[PDB]
């Protein structure tokens, strides 16, 4: 009844996709630096996308969107103290509660 | 630092934008009955329609009859869950052959061998 990898194995999918500029519908720049991915995979991960994408602004930390939307396709996240206070900039405007938290311990207690 | 909730999630929300009609950029009819996806998830899921939207082959017209088996192979791509019952394995089955999807042809030859 129930494959208990599936969802890994859409994302990784849906990574791959993103890696070769297949299927992604939508592109920004941050500080000259080109990203593209999915909306239906950023409006999954994080509320301001949902916003943005069902209704209908920018960041200036392209080091912190990167990896945050490395995290979005990939569950990992790479934290140390020389990006966090990037990477909770651009989760605080992304509305990203997730990403939030764990900047915090990563602050609170390095 | 790995969140191991995080695909689950994910894969969440996307059944609840296919549920409603956000970002389904596919959208198709089956015996009167209209379904809505995403095509990046249908090709995630199914080799036929990684041939269709990410291949970009030529590929042959869908062939499928039975619109309560495409509605649980789709519940199954967005969900993980799969019912399968001896009413129902023979249209679950013949979906997901033309769909080329090996994981949900494999679990209804394992039903029909009991």
């Amino acid at each position: 009844m129930d494959f208990p990898q599936h969802s890994q194995h859409v994302l990784e999918q849906l990574n791959q996709q993103r890696q070769l500029g297949l299927l992604c519908d939508c592109t920004f720049v941050v500080d000259g630096v080109h990203f593209k991915a999915h909306k239906a995979v950023l409006a999954a991960c994080s509320e301001y996308f949902k916003m943005l994408f069902v209704d209908q602004l920018d960041i200036s930390n392209a080091a912190g969107l990167g990896q945050v939307l490395e995290f979005m396709y990939t569950a990992k996240l790479s934290l140390s103290p020389e990006n966090v206070d990037d990477v909770l900039a651009v989760a605080t405007f992304l509305q990203m509660q997730d990403i939030i938290t764990a900047c915090h311990a990563l602050k609170s207690l390095a």
